């Protein structure tokens, strides 16, 4: 086939399976039960990614959605990728600040919602519709920042200095970074159709990359994560 945007993909898959092995041989040499949670949790990310990205290489996830008066590629891999590795960050910034049960489920279950609210879009035959389910997937993300800016950052505080200092730039970079996926959709594929395919999967695997390997690297090798 060679798409355009394979040499996207085929760089997303690298840098997701080396930051996996990184991840996963530096785990498995710590002692420290708590870290060993982390460690397994932040590997387990970019371990989903690479695979998701190896099959989008190859071929797979990928359907042709009918709107617009054209048929639409759109890379659904991409949210089977998602629905488990944003919870596994969210749970990564939970454990940090010792976030109680109730505001975990209720962030994972925020997450399920902008996941599959964002698919259903993403897979929408009636073009402004697509927007109606846009529009529900963003205001769930809105939510779960708020969550992580303002309960988060208000528990970290009773951590560590150094704990609370990791979270606050875990958490920089999440909102920075989150914030970024719902633009892509709009002017992208799933959307407007301005951003082209190719460009589109560059922005994504600049994110996800940004938001699961820089994430790890910033976590894993701080001291917070131990007991
Ligand atoms: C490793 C992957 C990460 C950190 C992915 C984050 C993805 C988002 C914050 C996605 C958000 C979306 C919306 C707000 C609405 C439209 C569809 C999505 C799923 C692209």
């Amino acid at each position: 086939t060679g798409r355009p945007e394979w040499i996207w993909l085929a760089l997303g898959t690298a840098l997701m399976g080396l930051g996996t092995l990184y991840f996963l041989v530096k785990g498995m040499g710590v002692s420290d039960p708590d870290a060993k949670k982390f460690y397994a949790i932040s590997t387990l990310v970019p371990a989903i990614a690479f695979t998701m990205y190896l099959s989008m290489l190859l071929g797979y996830g990928l359907t042709m959605v009918p709107f617009g008066g054209e048929q639409n590629p759109i890379y659904w891999a991409r949210y089977a990728d998602w629905l488990f590795t944003t919870p596994l960050l969210l749970l990564d910034l939970a454990l940090l600040v010792d976030a109680d049960q109730g505001t975990i489920l209720a962030l994972v279950g925020a997450d399920g919602i902008m996941i599959g609210t964002g698919l259903v879009g993403a897979l929408t035959k009636v073009y402004s519709y697509r927007f109606v389910w846009w529009a529900i997937s963003t205001a769930a993300m809105l939510y779960i920042l708020y969550v992580l800016f303002f309960g988060f950052t208000s528990k970290a505080e009773s951590m560590r200095p150094e704990v609370a200092s990791t979270f606050k730039v875990l958490r920089n970079v999440t909102v920075v970074l989150w914030s970024a996926y719902p633009v892509v959709w709009l002017i992208g594929s799933e959307g407007a159709g301005i951003v082209p395919l190719n460009i589109e999967t560059l922005l994504f695997m600049v994110l996800d990359v940004s938001a699961k390997v820089g994430f790890g690297l910033i976590l894993l090798r701080s001291r917070a994560i131990f007991g």
